[PDB]
């Protein structure tokens, strides 16, 4: 067959030459039969599989014509080649038989290509794997022919200019076709591009390349992320799952039933069916992921072998040059292909995890709607929504880590094999270190978790103290108490800081072990290797290929414990879920919803029970209600009327009889149920909107006054924001919803409980009365009132679960049997915050085991960074940076030394075999490893102490400044916001931020060390890191910008699923009664899909990132390999080893660095907010220059001078120049219009509001010229609303401990708390809960006045809140104030006139100005505004 080209084809010796080109005939035979063979062996299948497809869908577009035209051009070239071959046949006497076989072949093939590119018009995926891969393969195989011909043409050998030139042009067209087939075509109608993108643009996730730009320009919104395709929609996956489940569930139910009946002749449930059902429904994706993972696990072990070949080549100086370029190119190609396989495996695996979580949440919801009440009472609503919110997450985590449990053992076994095959049985020393460091990592992780839990408890205590400080800041300002509470929260914070330091030290040990495992394993392996034998030499190939294999081995061997832990947690999660879904549905045998019947409601001989073991709550019942027949059942409390209602709907288990119901029911429960949303949405309750009926039912049910009181009217949002409607509004809203629903039977069940009498009668008359809106509808009332009965249609009295009698009210008042007796007698008739946070703690402490591999599974202005770094210190971060740079320099030195230890095998100069030399080598290698370890410990421990100092200082400043901010700041800012800055931002600064910054430093220095090694070998590489740096910088910028918003959107969308599930499982009787299950199913599926698209877009963002980063690391490896092949005449094999076994470890560090840059951007906003509250404006100085004469109020003489005060510097004066005077000892009341300036007086004597004009002078000293605390301590107050600080009676009465126990007891006896306080066990140290739960209201203000009396100043400003307190309390207050504060100036602010005439003086204050002065005796003679207001 050699004659086919008149020249030899399989020579194999032309390669054995410096400039070694392939033989032409070999090329034109096999490098042409490979692509054409691929095209022909599969094309009939592609055509046979496409021409049985959907509509022609032959939209004639621009790529389709471009590709057809280029293939036509190229067919024309093939025909021209045939013509020239025949023309040469007319010339020479002999022609190779292939000179026409090759062109003819192309002719046929291109027709086929023209018939495949047209075929694509029928499919949705235009450019598929087949034709795209054929173009790749053809362009790849033709480069050999290209290079041969061009090299021969520069020789000007005159062989054939025409053949060579037509080949050049045909190859150009094949390049343009490959490019034009990579491009995803002109996308059709607005589908997600995941299913219209070409093969290459879908392998590299380059169809996501426009979401990333779009998210970088302006932030993404829920309408900027494309919908997930229809195969993942909740309805689709749940339908598939239920088809695959029903059979397994039934089989397990049969097994459980047979087991129970065998036992009998709750700890058993139909079990071991969920995991089989999930595999039987997702097995195709399981296989796809399995095969992709297998291919990647086999491809991982080619790069060490190519590295071995390249070291060997650079060593042997008599080798060819075409070998080594081939090895560098193969390193690039293998890393590219394994990147594609791995990223596609992640996409499959993570989307399968998402689909498993989706189908499980949807199954949970579908089951909660039909769970038997007997099985529904076992759980709690918090625990059920927990079953949705943690169990499905655990099952998703197991689904992600499911393929690692065998992939990691394949990788471990192959790595042990390939390490053995190089370094003999002394590999087990290194692998033994690697394995033996697993229990140590576990021990450190356990101690970390214990410290974290104790810290969490201590943090919650501090947070509760802070919350009671902030919510009662007014009193704390009054009595000058911020130093005491400052010290208390400082003590708790000091405890938390010590725990944080211990956490830090263990984290440091964990980091040191993580970063020193590789150097220690290599020193142990090489020492044990070179020692155990004399003829056991260590050369560059063994040393550096074994180092590469150790870096491959150490990742699976460390992730294996966490994978097994995740599987074992998901096992118990599966048991919990599988127990929920197996519980039998509620039975509807007893209650039948027929369509036609004689009576609307018919109870036939029925008894019903909550729990069959006990006696029936409702006994035998025989009754019938015809349409329109209003019935008002009445009975003793606990008789079962509420139970009768509950049984009618179906919320009871039948013990006997049955019930017939026709039409649609409407339920008004005793327990009110209001969904999250607006009053209008609740009233409509998912029904058609009609303004006539809507306004009629608002008017009838008397909501209009409530809407007028409420801010938004019928648009106010209930729940999740907080309106907490009083029982009247809730009950009216429920009744309005029922009335608007327009049902057939209305089961009114005590709908006038929390309602006033007259409004209740109005509601009865215009809602359920005979003239009400519900005249024609059967309406069963459940009454605790009587006055409605004289006009109700019919009465059924109930007792002991049985009807005593039924009749009209006339019969009730006439028959005088049980009728009159009943008529006479009836007159006298949180859970998630501590658990949902636990799963976040677990998945953040388990995915924080990055180990430079944070691709395992994942979950701003420079001034802010400068603020944090200024807090942590500047010398500290200088020495942290320096002592990690020393670590990296020692690592570079260690590699350089190993390169000079493997080198003494080549230069076997006699002296490189003595035992002293080997001892020196292994000793200095160990010393370099030890120096690296010491530098790392110093750096990390210093980092921990410095970052602890930063956290301490930041919290100190924030708390010292918040406690000293004028009351306007606390009025204009929600307490929730400040507490949230003290809770989740001090925590971020404490825990997450230091480790994120430290890890960023470690990644940066690892990269810099690798790059300086590469550039130390071949310095030209310092120029190929200016474009690589630009590519990497652009990648991280785009990825972090987009991923931040995707994570935010996912978090925003996740919560509504659980909120809606909790609202469904809470108000289930109402949903079932209105017959609204399908609407709620649809809503839950909609919310799940809206979340699903965000989480899927996040997954794809991660894959986009990973492809780009593996490309950057691949280009580093490939460029260094090329520069070490090119420059081989000046370097050695050892340099190749240590340059190229490190560049292989540059993609993991790049992934880690991008992830940590994103994390630092996310976390530093905590410092942003903390620094925002550090700078909040402060009050006046507490102590400025002056002191009192040991007692500033001598007798309480207060003088005003046209005082003018403003609430906020941009507003109008509330006081407009008051000029009055109070002498020593008089009692002054102040009066006026509502909002005329009452509050400002008691708010301005304490300087809480600074003067805008005028001044107040006490005892000849102006208020504005003394320190704020100095003045504020010397007065006295009884605040408007008594706030009690949780703790001890001693602290509440006296936190400063300045008052002795004897006088505290004397003041408490003056306040007369001996009966209540002395009777307590501890006495004056009795615990005080958060205000209430003890110390009755009267005790509360009596304690407040005790505080006032032990303060015992000469000035008593006070005001009254409400008269709800017992009159004895007010009388005691006034008597005490008059008996022990008689000789003290008193100012009272009262809006109740009846307690003011007793005052020695009254000030009249309207519109912020005085009206009259003098005593009430001096007033009442006149008839001024005081008279116009008093006694009326």
């Amino acid at each position: 067959m050699d004659k086919f080209c008149n020249s030899t084809f399989w020579d194999l010796s032309l390669l054995e030459s410096p400039e070694a080109d392939l033989p032409l005939c070999f090329e034109q035979t096999v490098l042409v039969w490979i692509p054409l063979g691929f095209l022909w062996l599969l094309a009939p299948w592609q055509l046979y599989s496409v021409y049985r497809s959907r509509t022609k869908r032959s939209s004639i577009t621009k790529f389709y014509l471009a590709k057809q035209v280029f293939v036509v051009f190229l067919l024309i070239l093939a025909a021209i080649d045939l013509s020239l071959a025949l023309t040469e046949d007319t010339g020479q006497a002999t022609v190779p038989p292939v000179r026409y076989t090759n062109p003819i072949l192309y002719l046929c093939t291109w027709l086929l290509v023209l018939a495949v590119q047209h075929s694509r018009q029928w499919c949705v995926r235009k450019n598929s794997w087949f034709l795209s891969l054929f173009w790749i393969l053809s362009v790849l195989c033709g480069v050999f022919q290209f290079q041969t011909l061009i090299r021969a043409l520069l020789k000007d050998s005159k062989s054939n200019m025409a053949y060579s030139y037509l080949f050049f042009v045909s190859y150009g067209f094949q390049i343009v076709l490959l490019i034009l087939t990579a491009f995803s075509g002109p996308s059709d109608s607005t589908q997600t591009p995941s299913v219209t993108a070409s093969f290459l643009s879908s392998i590299t996730f380059s169809w996501y390349d426009r979401t990333v730009l779009k998210g970088y320009k302006h932030p993404l919104t829920l309408e900027d992320v494309w919908d997930i395709d229809e195969g993942f929609k909740t309805r689709s996956v749940t339908s598939k799952f239920e088809a695959a489940m029903t059979k397994d569930l039934q089989k397990a139910r049969q097994a459980f039933q047979r087991r129970l009946q065998k036992s009998q002749r709750t700890k058993d449930y139909p079990k071991s069916w969920l995991i089989k059902s999930l595999f039987k429904t997702f097995h195709v994706v399981i296989l796809k992921s399995f095969i992709l993972k297998l291919i990647h696990d086999l491809l991982v072990f080619l790069n060490p072998q190519l590295l071995k070949l390249l070291i060997g080549f650079v060593k042997s100086s008599n080798s060819y040059v075409w070998f080594g370029y081939i090895c560098a190119i193969l390193m690039f190609a293998v890393t590219l292909i394994q990147s594609f396989c791995l990223q596609s495996y992640f996409q499959h695996c993570f989307v399968l995890g998402m689909c498993v979580r989706t189908t499980v949440m949807s199954s949970i919801y579908k089951k909660a709607l039909t769970l038997s009440n007997l099985a529904r009472k076992q759980y709690t609503i918090g625990e059920t929504v927990n079953l949705m919110s943690v169990d499905s997450q655990k099952l998703m985590d197991a689904t992600n880590y499911m393929q690692l449990v065998w992939s990691s053992v394949i990788q471990i076994t192959l790595s042990i094999f390939f390490l053995w095959r190089e370094l003999g049985p002394s590999i087990l020393a290194g692998v033994g270190v690697m394995v033996l460091l697993i229990p140590v990592n576990g021990v450190l992780a356990t101690k970390i978790r214990n410290i974290q839990v104790q810290n969490m408890k201590n943090k919650d205590k501090r947070l509760k103290i802070m919350n009671e400080i902030l919510s009662g800041i007014k009193i704390l300002k009054y009595f000058a108490w911020e130093p005491s509470f400052q010290e208390q929260v400082q003590g708790i914070r000091k405890k938390e800081l010590k725990n944080l330091l211990r956490f830090g030290q263990l984290q440091s040990l964990l980091i040191f072990i993580l970063q020193i495992t590789p150097i220690l394993v290599s020193v142990v392996t090489f020492s044990v290797y070179v020692l155990v034998d004399s003829a056991n030499v260590l050369n560059a190939e063994k040393a550096f290929t074994s180092i590469t294999l150790f870096n491959i081995l150490r990742f699976p061997l460390s992730m294996l414990p966490m994978v097994t832990s995740s599987i074992l947690q998901a096992s118990v999660s599966v048991d919990r879920l599988e127990r929920y879904l197996g519980g039998d549905d509620l039975d509807t045998s007893a209650i039948r919803r027929v369509s036609n019947f004689d009576k609307a409601v018919k109870f036939s001989e029925a008894s019903f029970t909550w729990d069959p073991d006990l006696e029936a709550t409702i006994q035998d019942v025989n009754l019938d209600i015809k349409p329109g027949q209003l019935v008002a059942v009445v009975g003793t409390v606990g008789s079962g009327k509420s139970s009768l209602v509950s049984a009618m709907l179906g919320e009871m288990e039948n013990v006997h009889g049955h019930i017939t119901i026709q039409g649609s029911t409407a339920y008004v429960p005793q327990q009110s149920w209001i969904q999250n949303g607006t009053i209008k949405d609740n009233i409509l309750f998912g029904s058609e909107y009609n303004e006539k009926k809507y306004q009629q039912v608002l008017k009838a049910c008397a909501l209009l006054p409530d809407l007028e009181i409420l801010p938004g009217g019928d648009m106010a949002e209930i729940g999740e924001k907080g309106i907490n409607l009083s029982g009247g509004q809730k009950q009216r809203v429920s009744l309005a919803r029922a009335a608007y629903q327009d049902a057939d039977i209305y089961i009114l069940d005590d709908p006038l409980s929390a309602v006033d009498a007259h409004v209740g009668k109005h509601i009865f008359n215009k809602v359920v009365g005979p003239n009400g809106l519900l005249a024609g509808k059967t309406r069963i009332f459940v009454t605790h009132g009587i006055h409605f009965l004289p006009q109700v249609d019919e009465i059924v009295v109930l007792g002991k679960g049985t009807i005593l009698e039924k009749g009209s009210y006339r019969d009730l008042l006439d028959k005088k049997g049980v009728f009159a007796r009943n008529w006479k007698t009836f007159m006298k008739h949180a859970s998630l915050a501590m658990r949902r946070e636990n799963s976040l703690r677990r998945t953040l402490s388990r995915s924080s085991r990055s180990s430079s591999r944070r691709g395992k599974s994942l979950k701003v202005k420079f001034s802010i960074y400068l603020k944090y770094l200024q807090a942590v210190g500047w010398w500290s971060i200088l020495f942290i940076i320096l002592f990690y740079g020393l670590n990296n320099v020692a690592f570079i030195g260690s590699n350089l030394w190993l390169s000079a230890w493997t080198s003494d095998s080549d230069n076997l100069n006699g002296t490189n075999n003595s035992s002293s030399h080997r001892d020196m080598r292994i000793g200095v290698f160990g010393a370099l490893g030890l120096a690296q370890g010491i530098c790392l410990l110093i750096s990390t421990l210093w980092s921990i102490y410095a970052c602890r100092n930063a956290s301490k200082a930041l919290h100190g400043q924030l708390l010292t400044n918040i406690l000293r901010a004028p009351m306007r700041f606390f009025d204009t800012t929600p307490t929730g916001r400040i507490v949230n800055r003290f809770s989740g931002d001090i925590s971020t600064v404490d825990d997450l931020l230091p480790q994120t910054l430290r890890s960023w430093m470690m990644c940066f220095f690892g990269i810099a060390g690798t790059l300086v090694m590469i550039c130390m070998a071949t310095p030209v590489f310092a120029i190929i890191i200016i474009p690589l740096s630009i590519l990497y910088i652009s990648v991280q910028v785009f990825y972090v910008a987009t991923s931040r918003q995707l994570r935010r959107l996912d978090s925003v969308t996740k919560s509504p699923i659980y909120s809606h599930f909790s609202e469904t499982v809470t108000g289930l009787p109402i949903i079932r009664a209105f017959e609204h299950q399908q609407r709620f199913l649809a809503w839950n599926e909609k919310q799940i899909d809206i979340n699903q698209k965000c989480v899927f877009s996040w997954i794809t963002s991660n894959r986009w990132l990973a492809i780009r980063l593996e490309l950057v690391g691949n280009l580093v490896v490939f460029c260094s390999a090329l520069l070490l092949v090119i420059y081989r005449k000046t370097l050695t094999g050892d340099v190749v080893g240590f340059v190229l076994s490190n560049a292989l470890n540059i993609t993991q560090t790049l992934n880690w660095l991008v992830r940590m840059t994103s994390e630092a951007e996310t976390n530093i906003v905590a410092v942003e907010r903390i620094s925002e509250y550090i700078n909040v404006e402060n009050e006046a100085p507490w102590v400025t220059d002056k002191r009192p004469p040991a007692d500033w109020p001598r007798h309480g003489e207060i003088q005003f001078n046209n005082y003018q005060v403003r609430y906020r510097p941009e507003l109008d004066l509330v006081l407009k120049g008051i000029t009055c005077n109070i002498k020593s000892g008089e009692k002054v009341g102040v009066v006026g219009r509502t909002g005329a300036g009452k509050s400002s007086l008691t708010n301005c004597l304490f300087r809480i509001l600074e003067s805008a004009g005028g001044q107040i002078i006490i005892d000849g000293i102006d208020v504005a010229s003394i320190g704020l605390h100095d003045l504020r301590e010397r007065l006295t107050i009884i605040p408007q609303d008594p706030i009690l600080f949780s703790g001890s009676l001693r602290m509440n009465l006296d936190p400063f401990n300045k008052y002795s126990d004897e006088e505290v007891w004397r003041a408490l006896e003056l306040a007369h708390l001996r009966s209540f306080v002395s009777g307590l066990q501890l006495g004056l140290l009795s615990e005080v809960t958060e205000g209430g739960d003890n110390l009755s209201i009267g005790q509360r203000q009596l304690l407040c006045l005790g505080r006032a009396v032990l303060r015992k100043s000469k000035i008593l400003v006070l005001d009254e809140a409400t008269a709800a307190v017992d009159l004895e309390t007010d009388s005691l207050i006034q008597t005490t104030i008059r008996k022990e504060f008689s000789q003290c100036t008193v100012i009272t602010i009262a809006h109740r006139l009846h307690t003011i005439m007793d005052s020695d003086k009254i000030m009249v204050l309207d519109n912020g100005k005085i009206v009259e002065y003098g005593s009430p005796e001096e007033l009442l003679s006149n008839r001024g505004s005081f008279y116009l207001m008093a006694k009326e």
